[PDB]
């Protein structure tokens, strides 16, 4: 179009344009004004005047410096480009501020540019083409984007001083998109580790009044929960064990001392405590984390040593829980052994597991209500809880199904008291010897035999029913048990005699064996190849991770009784007035570094 | 040959020696000549098995006056996000006598598979996979569903009897379908099959099952007393062919 | 022996061979069944200018090659 040929023109030479725009205009000066609508499809000549990137000064005598002269409508609050251009939600400000100009910044902010203008069209490019979730602020642009000049004549601007606590339309602030965009590589971690540490610094000197690491966002999170939930560990690992020496040393949250010779003693404050105080960091690890680095974030530091404690201070608890267990299961074996002053003991017998049954269904439908569809996360370690459940209703079932007389409550009441033993098998978290192999077999057996029993079954079913079409002139399709007899042991391989086409029977069960053989050899294989040596310490921080979970639903209380929050290790004191954990460790090679 | 210095020698070479013919003569296309038997130096490194080469012509850029002699073109878009277009001469079947065919069935060397990971390829496959995910659980569906239906069949086996004429009729047509698809697959590619074996033996075990299925329904006709170890055979060849 | 075949090498050799195998059936099947010979699809046509030839584009975030450079 020849019409836009006023969107771009020879820069430095701006006389006749600008004399014929401001004032006069014919007819009427409002065409100047539709001047912007006919400049481009959204985007003004502001931006092709930053865009021109000129040596040096990028647009000389920009026509902005003249251009607010003549100025009826707010024109360097740019309105960003809508629709979808690949570019929208761009101002003029986030422009200068990408292509690293400081002198266009000043510019436009000297001529009263609008700083806390979110981006009104990015989140549409956040899913349409390039994401860079970078906060949707020039402030935010600025630091993520590692250009400290910037940033230092943003916030403090004696004109238009920028808020470092203002918040974008997610809720999100400066320091919640540094943890957003923080991604496990080394380069990364370093320039957002610096970059927080910088504006949390210079946040404190400008403002010492305000705790900027202690807003929240919609979602009800902040940078430390934020962190723990998006699955990020260096930046949670760097914010979780900080520790700053000189005069900023309140913003810290490690404080070493010496004590007594080579022996360090420090204090690590607590804001990532269990259950008090709610949604903390340890119920959002165990519970809220579909990341699969969720295992390795409870052996940092602080978490590892609070949580073995915990365990410590509650394996009574685990022990008296797994003797009741074991002694309903008993009571239960031996009532349905005597089952045919006798009489009133059965009937004593059943009543009790009738409120037995109930309690446990009672239990799971409790625990079932405290953590909603959010269960979704995962069930890789978390299937026991619904194995519960469906014992307690099969035993509840049949109890009541007892009542109406019906012939069918021996085998109900059988598969329960089979369930019910198989899940005592689930109280081995304790004894670490058995638990390091016992979870990670678990997971490789859920991953990989839930695909054997379906093939298996397949070829078995296809092979019995070739073998009674072919018998038929094992008399029922149902007469399959000679396979698994086979594949057992037993089978009785031998000729049929009457049967015409033996020769065809007997090298179909040949196909057959050496068929099972093989797949099964398979299987052993390919169980031998996922042991590829790795579960030296990924298999040690799963037991850890399921001692926290078992921890956490422990002290929480039977639904009954609601068990008093304990206070932790409280010793408030005084740092330098908050809570602190408190930990001993000798060192020498640090204690020989300094004399 | 795979070797760091020779690898290094033939690359050095192969780009200077592109350069000076651009420059003396820039309206030929150095690339684009084929030899007899109608490959090209891509091609030619494709079917050989040489990697390195193949990997350097596949993804080589130049920055200077000799921008136009590349073919991986990189900018850097919205920050720190880098967007890349690659040149597709190694596009599928259309143009066919491709790279990916020539990789895929005619490369004698081990090293094929290695050649499928490089960069280009590696998710223009993965996007041709996405694809057409849908046709492949859409066979696997009415493969499922034949299978069923003649297990039924044999079983039920000796308005019954129209029903049961159906079932035979139906299952001769599905073992001679399968079997012409087989035998149009094996039409389709040649001797050449003799590339390799340990990846294509189903495709035999196919045409076997088809065979036995066809001649066992074309027996009955004859009222032989075979045709009921011939159908079962069958029938458990195509119910293991399932895997 | 089948144990020793086991040598720790097929951490990235199998994977390739998966992907060996599902570029083979693809090819298979976009070539389409015998009584019905499918349309070749135009793939990734992208034909634009560059600097005239068809293009695949992908797009990737880098921070080490972004820091790189100032």
């Amino acid at each position: 179009d020849r019409d836009r040929l006023f969107s771009v023109v020879s820069r430095g030479v701006p006389e006749e344009l600008t004399g014929l725009l401001e004032y006069l205009r014919w007819n009427s000066k409002y065409l100047t004004d539709s001047a912007y609508t006919e400049g481009s499809t959204g985007k003004t000549c502001l931006m092709k005047a930053v865009l021109n990137l000129q040596d040096g000064v990028n647009a000389c005598i920009m026509p902005l410096l003249q251009i607010d002269k003549d100025s009826g409508n707010p024109k360097p609050l740019v309105n960003a480009q809508c629709i979808d251009e690949f570019y929208q939600g761009h101002s003029a400000l986030h422009i200068a501020i990408e292509k690293r100009s400081l002198q266009c910044v000043k510019l436009l902010v000297e001529n009263g540019a609008d700083v806390h203008l979110r981006a009104c069209g990015r989140f549409f490019q956040k899913h349409q083409g390039t994401c860079f979730y970078f906060g949707e602020l020039p402030l935010s642009l600025a630091a993520c984007t590692k250009q400290w000049d910037v940033v230092t004549y943003l916030l403090e601007n004696p004109h238009q001083p920028a808020s470092l606590e203002a918040t974008d339309s997610l809720g999100n602030t400066v320091l919640h998109a540094l943890v957003m965009i923080a991604d496990n590589s080394p380069e990364n971690s370093a320039l957002v580790i610096h970059m927080y540490d910088g504006l949390l610094q210079m946040g404190a000197r400008l403002c010492p009044t305000v705790q900027l690491e202690e807003i929240s966002n919609h979602q009800g999170l902040t940078p430390l929960k934020l962190a723990a939930k998006e699955g990020k560990i260096e930046i949670f690992r760097h914010i979780l064990q900080r520790e700053f020496s000189g005069p900023y040393q309140p913003l810290s949250r490690k404080f070493t001392e010496w004590c007594y010779g080579p022996v360090r003693v420090s204090l690590y404050d607590l804001s990532s405590v269990d259950s008090w105080e709610k949604n903390s960091v340890l119920e959002i690890i165990a519970f809220h984390c579909k990341s699969p680095n969720r295992h390795r974030m409870v052996v940092l530091e602080p978490l590892n040593k609070l949580l073995q404690e915990k365990w410590d201070r509650l394996v009574s608890r685990f022990f008296f829980n797994f003797a009741c267990y074991l002694v309903y299961m008993f009571i239960f074996t031996v009532v349905a052994y005597h089952q045919p002053f006798g009489e009133s003991m059965l009937l004593l017998g059943h009543i009790l597991i009738l409120l037995g049954g109930i309690y446990l269904l009672l239990g799971q439908l409790w625990y079932f209500w405290r953590r909603r569809l959010f269960i979704w996360i995962s069930f890789m370690d978390s299937y026991f809880e619904i194995l519960f459940l469906l014992q307690a209703l099969l035993t509840v079932l049949s109890q009541v199904l007892r009542f109406m007389e019906t012939e069918w409550y021996l085998p109900l009441l059988v598969l329960s008291l089979v369930l019910g033993w198989l899940n005592l098998l689930y109280y081995t978290r304790g004894f670490q010897h058995t638990g390091i192999y016992s979870v990670m077999i678990q997971k490789v057996i859920l991953r990989d035999l839930l695909r054997f029993l379906l093939v298996y079954l397949v070829f078995l079913f296809g092979f019995a029913v070739a073998l009674v079409s072919l018998s038929r002139e094992r008399s029922i399709l149902d007469a399959s048990l000679e396979l698994f007899k086979f594949t057992i042991g037993m089978g009785e391989l031998a000729f049929q005699e009457q049967l015409r086409f033996r020769g065809v029977v007997l090298l179909l069960l040949l196909a057959y064996v050496l068929l099972t053989y093989v797949l099964l050899l398979n299987m052993l294989i390919a169980l031998m190849s996922e042991t590829v040596n790795h579960v030296a310490d990924n298999s040690w921080s799963i037991w850890k991770l399921q001692k926290a979970i078992s921890v956490l639903e422990m002290e929480n209380g039977y639904w009954w009784c609601r068990r008093k929050k304990h206070r932790e290790g409280r010793l408030l004191k005084v740092g330098t007035e908050r809570w602190c954990f408190r930990v001993e460790e000798v060192n020498w090679a640090a204690w020989e570094k300094t004399l």
